[PDB]
């Protein structure tokens, strides 16, 4: 039995892999369960599950769920706030963790797993995004192993081999045969709409993707090639991949869900259905593999496979983060917390589409911060970033 | 570096082979050249590399090499005929077998590889096609580790685990979370041609592929997925794959070259160039890479990738073949052979596209052979399936 943590057990990712469990209970047990504030979500886990331990985040919530508990006759302990949350991560008798909680609130968690070595099933985008530096340093010293949950990712992980599976983060490209990454992105709604009408476009028209439905922030950067901009990023950190080893190409069906290219000529890809039942089961069970209730993707039932370069003119959101990454942690810090501003401008009616990569710069340009060194560090660079950000969303909407 | 032996060096593997050591000279070593009758590329092989043995199967061509080594100035022994083939694929200082003699001569050489307990780079496709259960036996019993050369075979294996890989033959795909084999053709050039037109294909409609410019056999196998079929054949044994773990599927692009499908939902497939250097550099660098070569894939210049289910109404032969693997080594050697027969007298317009299938069903129909126990069986059935095949075209053309 494999004995996990899942940090943030309420949320999309969390309930997938508790799918996973629920199909394969000879091999994984779920040890503690972390979540905010969905307590009626945690309680249902934690009736199924039998948890030792369930943490909520916030104070109140933890409250109920401890007494609701008492209640139903569960023996899970209920502990709260983000010590409790960073200890369970850290649980001497935990193989792995399920780090999906969305936010700058997943890092310290995420972090506090990687310190204690364990195996990370990573899904948390600021992990890398913000401190891909921090935490590739930490698991190199510590030799935790991390596993990509998101979909491109984990396709990569698939394609790339062995020694530099088991040496994530550190292993050389270059030595292992592999001469790029090719990060695939659906293009978002707006591939082929004219460049001038892009400033029109209403958080309506950004959310409706032709082959997706999700959130309306994460639809927005699809639509902005956002979305890759940050897999970028964090592919960067997590393959120890130079500039020139990174290839981002437009797939608009999404079969395909990312590549390895080699020395000799071979390109490695992994192909599958949209369900992150896939990605999360395959690093549950690695190396070997485990029923993850996803259907055989059906290969006579498919869009025709087509690909295409990125216009940086259409996706300028794209070029700003693999500017971003060569500025450092501290611009890719910024980006990431400008564009949670300038998207939620966006989709309240207080600025354009086309802003949200006008304003992103912005902040970028007039940002001045030192490489974060801790991760308290980068939490400052994403408040400070922040409220640059919000001051200029209120400019724009206000004057000139 | 790595010690090869290259058994059909002066055929288009054999010449590809020598390519990727043209390209990496400080990981290979050539040992050993071994051929037929081309004294002439033999030589410029034997001046470029400079084999401690070259051997020519026919006695006449390994005497002219000699004298013509000898002119210029080389001192690579010559040898000649089957025992010398099969010795240099023994060689105790060698690594690896390049296997890419065409033809039952691939047989025993082959073998002599597999025995030794050597490295082979399979490209000899009677091997499986034929002799796959006494070739996998004989690879478990010396431990030789196979490494598929065949663009399919070789995607196939590229996107499977290592615990696979490593014992390829003898492992166990569901055990190791694979689903099934998902072996990818092109279809050939009646993919859309009304089926009532089938019967009055020429031979240069055949042959003319949309994507390919191959040798005129090959290309007839892969108008009619025969080419398909034995790649099935040799599939199951290489992947110790049973029918329902196998999937053929037409991909007209032919740029994904063969995928695996796992436990998980995940799909994992290999494409590239349409260049025999990739996986055959792919085979020799293993666990590693080199360069082989082949320009990088470009996606931005692709044809949109699609595919399609088999319908055994147009591609009778590939329903043949998956139906002689499940009557045994002699269906399968019958096959193959009936095919060789058939393919030619469509070429020399002695029958009708459509006639390749049916004399080859014929043929099958009228064998009853029990199974080969070792390659002097084999060799007897592939006899025997050619003289009825032929005396079946003659009745036709009759
Ligand atoms: N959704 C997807 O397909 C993918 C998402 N990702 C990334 O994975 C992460 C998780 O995404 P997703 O599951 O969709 O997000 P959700 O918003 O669905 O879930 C977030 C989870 O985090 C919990 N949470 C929020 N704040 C805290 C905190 N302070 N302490 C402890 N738990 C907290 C939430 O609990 P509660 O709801 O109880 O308040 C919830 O369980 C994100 O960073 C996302 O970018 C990566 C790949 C794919
Ligand atoms: N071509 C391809 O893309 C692929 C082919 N295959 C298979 O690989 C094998 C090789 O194919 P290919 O390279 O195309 O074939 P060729 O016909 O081009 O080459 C055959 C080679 O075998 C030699 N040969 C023939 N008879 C003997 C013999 N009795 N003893 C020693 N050598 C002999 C030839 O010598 P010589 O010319 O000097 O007389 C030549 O070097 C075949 O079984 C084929 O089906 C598999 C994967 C890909
Ligand atoms: O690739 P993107 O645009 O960043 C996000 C995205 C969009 C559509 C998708 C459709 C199926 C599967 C994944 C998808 N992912
Ligand atoms: O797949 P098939 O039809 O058996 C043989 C075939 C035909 C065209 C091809 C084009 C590019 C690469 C491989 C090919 N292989």
């Amino acid at each position: 039995g494999k004995q996990l943590t899942i940090l943030g057990s309420t949320g999309s990712i969390g309930c997938s892999t508790l799918d996973v469990v629920r199909h394969n209970p000879e091999h994984f047990r779920v040890v503690a369960l972390v979540a905010g504030k969905n307590v009626t979500r945690m309680v249902e886990q934690c009736l199924e599950f039998s948890p030792r331990y369930a943490v909520m985040d916030d104070e109140a919530s933890a409250k109920l769920l401890k007494t609701m508990l008492q209640q139903q006759g569960s023996r899970t302990e209920v502990l709260s706030g983000q010590q409790a949350a960073c200890d369970m991560a850290a649980l001497e008798d935990v193989d792995q963790v399920m780090a999906a909680i969305v936010g700058a609130a997943g890092l310290l968690p995420t972090l506090a797993a990687i310190r204690a070595g364990k195996t990370i099933l990573l899904a948390n985008k600021e992990s890398l995004v913000t401190c891909g530096r921090l935490f590739m340093d930490a698991v190199k010293q510590s030799k935790a192993q991390l596993l990509p949950v998101d979909s491109e990712h984990n396709a990569i992980f698939q394609s790339l081999p062995q020694p530099i599976q088991h040496n994530l983060g550190y292993a050389d490209l270059e030595q292992n045969g592999v001469v790029s990454i090719l990060l695939t992105g659906s293009g978002g709604p707006f591939r082929e709409t004219p460049l001038r009408d892009l400033a029109t476009m209403t958080p309506d028209q950004a959310c409706r993707h032709p082959n997706w439905s999700m959130g309306r922030k994460i639809s927005v950067d699809s639509a902005t090639m956002m979305n890759k901009g940050l897999e970028y990023i964090e592919a960067r950190w997590l393959f120890n991949a130079s500039a020139s080893q990174m290839e981002v190409l437009i797939h608009p069906q999404s079969v395909i869900h990312s590549m390895v290219r080699y020395q000799d000529g071979s390109v490695l890809a992994q192909l599958g259905e949209p369900d992150m039942r896939t990605p999360i089961a395959h690093t549950m069970a690695w190396p070997n593999r485990v029923n993850s209730g996803v259907k055989p993707l059906d290969f006579c039932k498919l869009s025709a496979l087509t690909f295409a370069a990125p216009d940086y003119d259409r996706y300028p959101c794209l070029k700003l983060a693999m500017e971003a990454f060569e500025q450092g942690q501290a611009a890719t810090t910024a980006l990431n917390a400008a564009n949670e501003i300038t998207v939620a401008a966006f989709l309240a009616q207080q600025i354009r589409f086309t802003d949200i990569a006008a304003l992103n710069l912005s902040v970028l340009e007039k940002m001045d911060m030192r490489e974060p060194q801790c991760v308290d560090d980068v939490l400052s660079v994403d408040a400070n970033a922040r409220e640059v950000a919000r001051k200029e969303v209120m400019r724009l909407a206000s004057s000139a």
